[PDB]
């Protein structure tokens, strides 16, 4: 029911309302996200948020979690003019949805954190949630963007493209 805008009014309940009990949190958060994410498509600002706020609190996992509340954080803040510090949210999404989401296609959301590094004007928290993550990064699948990860280092504020760069 993802498509198919007019059962969305009537897409969130009939799913909402079963949640059995599953013998483990294997599939929880995909739940919590799912119908939350309906919540993404119309406008909906806080039951999205926090569905996708309890959902990552679910396995800490499952990348899906932590990506879609990047894909509605980039429904939100392509909205707006974007000078504000809530896109340190997204870049923070899209990163955590980064590494671990593995053995499929991360080009979608690292070719959106190549963008979301020059909007850098002027606020630092950008690049300081880009250093704030700490696990794995995704060392094989920047190699593709490497061309426009070489051109990125001429502009100012490209060190922390060098963590990037240090592993290849």
């Amino acid at each position: 029911h993802y498509q198919n805008m007019n059962e969305l009014t009537t897409g969130l309940d009939v799913i909402s309302n079963t949640n059995l009990v599953y013998f483990g949190t294997v599939q929880k958060a995909e739940f919590f996200t799912l119908k939350g994410m309906f919540l993404s498509k119309l406008r909906a600002y806080e039951e999205a948020n926090q569905a996708f706020a309890t959902a990552v609190q679910i396995d800490l996992n499952l990348a899906k979690a932590w990506a879609q509340w990047g894909f509605f954080n980039d429904r939100r803040l392509s909205e707006e003019p974007n000078n504000i510090s809530f896109a340190s949210n997204a870049i923070s999404c899209y990163l955590q949805a980064a590494g671990l989401y593995k053995n499929s296609k991360i080009r979608e959301l690292l070719c959106r954190i190549l963008w979301l590094i020059s909007i850098d004007d002027a606020s630092g928290m950008l690049t300081n949630a880009f250093d704030s993550f700490r696990g794995e990064i995704p060392v094989w699948y920047w190699i593709t963007f490497i061309p426009q990860l070489l051109t990125s280092l001429s502009h100012k504020e490209a060190n922390m493209v060098r963590h990037i760069l240090i592993r290849i």
